[PDB]
């Protein structure tokens, strides 16, 4: 089901992000590191175009707050609730959004920036869950070498099954 429930998937090969504000446990440098990484993840999985700007209009909207901050959600701090985000959204849709409350930074302490970023794309794209053991989709994080991260075949096939 590697899929949202139907098809909210914008299905075009247009997208953007823009990080609305900065979080202190990442560096300036990091951030567009992890980041940049992290849609080149899935710009290379489907023929789609993803762009970064800090005053257009991007897609994947990323804004680190902590617990309640006007969503709905309510995020729960260190632990728990890594980041959340939408997908069928204009505006303010796909709107990413990560728990500052978390230590986000570019090793394998913190919550690496880059692979909670590409996940976090994912789902401002209108991409679902996965079942799969080592599928991005799924629930379930962890840190691994950018080198030996890479969508696993759920992610991929499901990705492709809305923009390929
Ligand atoms: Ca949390
Ligand atoms: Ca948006
Ligand atoms: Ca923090
Ligand atoms: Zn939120
Ligand atoms: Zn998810």
């Amino acid at each position: 089901f590697r899929e949202m429930p139907g098809g909210p998937v914008w299905r075009k090969h247009y997208i953007t992000y823009r990080i609305n504000n900065y979080t202190p446990d990442m560096n300036r440098e990091d951030v567009d590191y992890a980041i940049r990484k992290a849609f080149q993840v899935w710009s290379n999985v489907t023929p789609l175009k993803f762009s970064k700007i800090n005053t257009g209009m991007a897609d994947i909207l990323v804004v680190f707050a902590r617990g309640a901050h006007g969503d709905f959600h309510a995020f729960d701090g260190k632990g728990g609730i890594l980041a959340h985000a939408f997908g069928p959204g204009s505006g303010i849709g796909g709107d990413a959004h990560f728990d500052e409350d978390e230590f986000w930074t570019t090793h394998s302490g913190g919550t690496n920036l880059f692979l909670t970023a590409v996940h976090a794309i994912g789902h401002s794209l209108g991409l679902g869950h996965s079942s799969d053991p080592k599928a991005v989709m799924f629930p379930t994080y962890k840190y691994v070498d950018i080198n030996t991260f890479r969508l696993s075949a759920d992610d991929i096939r499901g990705i492709q099954s809305l923009y390929g």
